[PDB]
């Protein structure tokens, strides 16, 4: 499938709002917006580089022939297993990026659950003439600068680096902090070896007031993303659900993936797979966690770590494989690392022999001790003490690369 | 009676919601709790209503169920439910409400109605004042502002809030000149002249990043305070705003109970809708009788009593919520007390100089089945000179109604 074929060189942006509660979910339309240039897969177009949680299928309206295709997860799937979801049905906003159709479309918007059943479905028709398409990213541009340029945005894998809680006197401290995001990245393999197929933008999007909001100490702040500590009432969890205001900052800068820094040095933050990754950008750990959490939100990897994490509530049933590539219930082991393993090597991997397999078959991960089986006994998805994402992780990100980039 | 300190503080409980569907479904979510430093709103007859409106807040006591106070609107959301975009596709609407701080636990119940008064969608959320998330506003980086109007306290008068649209920080001095023409336009008008100590009118300079307002059929997308635009449902003159949030943040820390919002533009648009908005461009000729106009639907809650229909609401067969227009269903509960004995109904037209108050037939966007109560009005034409009685009479219940 040729890009012109169906595409213009723009961004067909839709905002949705995904709703619901732990019986029910049902998706609808907040806006559609355009962006002067599509920074996206100009290849595979039709296909996915991982189930997701959540996909977005495009098709011709005329033929209904698939044109594009893309996965994620969601911060509204996550908040579906909190206390809050059994009593209030809330509403949250997310944001896609589709290359903007020559003629008509049907977009369709599915979430599915942990049992990769449908939970909500929701199509919408797309018509380029449409006047009611808000555009974007032609004017106010915000300040920004080029960490790492590779080359140009059909050719590059282009990531944001934008600034939350930083206000205009502290610009020189958000860029300095971006400089050390791309250094400590292009410090891990694979990146480190495919760094030109990387574009790296520091966005310097202003904050009324210094630092982040922190609920339960009634620190409510004014900044850039609207970010929040006590997300589902869990105290270093980082997060903003302020979508439209993150992708508002960037548009008229070539984007497909978002990393947030936090002007504090306290704990906390996460990565999301499609999403974005926000982190605490002067936090003592913040290198080997921006990357961790990047491994989520663009590499679409599962924590390989079998301790339980409070939002993250019964996330795999043991009798269905994750979509996750590096972790396996061993229901369907042959679409994971089996290839990888070398012959006769035992199942599970005993710890003690940790040595002699760099490529096991460990019993814990996904949060659970049991029934769930990671690549290696550590990696950076499992520790951030650990040096490096472990072979499966490492094939697993040069795979996600291969199937955005040429 | 009600007092108010038995369940309530001097602060405000914003609600945030999302209304969403289409024409064949609806539903309503929760977005954010928030809390104003302070109570803006009414002090007495917390548990009743001016008006049915389209929509209703039914706030109740969680331990009892005892129903303390009761909020009616009507909203942009309502009006794209007969748009031929909402035949086709499910969107989600801001609509943000303030509510008395409660002291304890609250049910709180939003139900809309459709134009036959049926139960569209309705939703159900419980309060905890003590909740963490209740995102805290208005207690600093407060929008510069200055009393165009100061009667009273918040508690004592009505509380009205001018907000900038599409002005720069350099044309604030535009802006406060304008507000200034608003108050003085809204006080030339009986019965708000007469009730003028009954009001605060107070001018918010948010500042807009570009000059003027968004227009989509030019491609003409600005940045501007609350991001309001033209071709709204695709009708050219038709000037609202969707984010409702972004009109209600910028008024946080001032007090305020209902909204005016001025467009930096001489073309004409806008429009006002019970207990939303009013939104109006401040520099087209007629500026003066249209805010007016408008604010008899966002404050007033009143119809328009022209009999010709919008580029784009009342069944026959129903008895219109609104007071100066009526289907004649259930009239005695409109101005037949006013009519006087023996006026033919329908009133001819002719005969408009002896029935200052009649039954003139066509109102409501309706030229046959609907009636207004006099030949012309503020709510029929904007060359007409004042409020009908009707109107009038309306205005100051709506006004005895919210403050002593
Ligand atoms: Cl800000
Ligand atoms: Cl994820
Ligand atoms: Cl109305
Ligand atoms: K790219
Ligand atoms: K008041
Ligand atoms: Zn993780
Ligand atoms: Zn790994
Ligand atoms: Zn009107
Ligand atoms: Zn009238």
């Amino acid at each position: 499938q040729n890009f012109a074929d169906y595409f213009q060189n723009k961004t067909l942006r839709v905002d949705y709002i995904f709703t619901g509660d732990a019986t029910q979910q049902a998706i609808y339309l907040d806006e559609l917006s355009q962006l002067p240039t599509w920074a996206g897969r100009q290849h595979h177009l039709s296909e996915l580089p991982l189930e997701g949680n959540g996909q977005i299928i495009v098709k011709d309206l005329a033929s209904k022939q698939c044109i594009y295709q893309t996965s994620f997860s969601s911060l509204f799937q996550e908040w579906l297993s909190t206390d809050e979801a059994k009593e209030t049905a809330k509403g949250f906003e997310n944001t896609f990026l589709l290359p903007y159709p020559k003629q008509p479309v049907e977009v369709e918007v599915t979430l599915y659950s942990p049992r990769k059943k449908t939970m909500a479905t929701y199509k919408h028709i797309v018509r380029p003439d449409d006047i009611l398409i808000h555009k974007r990213g032609v004017s106010h541009i915000t300040p920004h600068r080029y960490m790492l340029q590779s080359g140009n945005e059909k050719d590059c894998i282009d990531v944001a680096i934008l600034a939350e809680g930083y206000t205009e006197k502290e610009m020189d401290v958000f860029y300095q902090d971006a400089q050390r995001t791309c250094e400590s990245l292009f410090s891990y393999e694979p990146f480190r070896s495919m760094k030109s197929k990387f574009n790296i933008v520091a966005v310097a999007s202003p904050s009324t007031d210094s630092g982040v909001s922190v609920p339960r100490e009634n620190q409510w702040k004014q900044t850039a993303v609207h970010s929040h500590f006590d997300t589902f009432y869990s105290d270093r969890y980082l997060t903003t659900s302020r979508v439209k205001s993150v992708h508002n900052a960037l548009a008229g800068i070539p984007y497909e993936h978002i990393i947030i820094l936090a002007n504090t040095d306290v704990y906390g933050g996460g990565g999301i797979y499609n999403s974005y990754t926000l982190t605490t950008a002067h936090h003592p750990m913040f290198k080997p966690v921006v990357v961790h959490e990047f491994g989520h939100s663009f590499g679409g990897l599962a924590d390989e770590y079998f301790y339980d994490n409070d939002v993250m509530t019964d996330t795999y049933p043991l009798d269905v494989e994750p979509w996750e590539q590096n972790i396996s219930t061993r229901v369907n082991f042959a679409s994971k690392w089996k290839d990888m393993l070398p012959s006769g090597a035992p199942i599970p991997t005993p710890i003690a022999e940790k040595k002699k397999y760099p490529v096991g078959v460990y019993e814990g991960g996904g949060y659970s001790a049991k029934g769930i089986y990671r690549p290696a006994y550590d990696c950076r998805m499992k520790t951030n003490e650990y040096p490096e994402f472990c072979p499966v992780c490492q094939r697993a990100i040069r795979r996600m690369i291969e199937f955005y980039v040429p």
